[PDB]
């Protein structure tokens, strides 16, 4: 149904979302 970040255990709908989540939370992808 929806995606979940594929590096920590968050869940997003949409992509462009997920990435700003990894960008802040991860800094590390993509
Ligand atoms: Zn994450």
């Amino acid at each position: 149904k929806t995606y979940q970040c594929q590096y920590c255990e968050a869940r997003s709908a949409d992509s462009s979302n997920l990435k700003t989540h990894i960008k802040t939370k991860h800094s590390k992808e993509k």
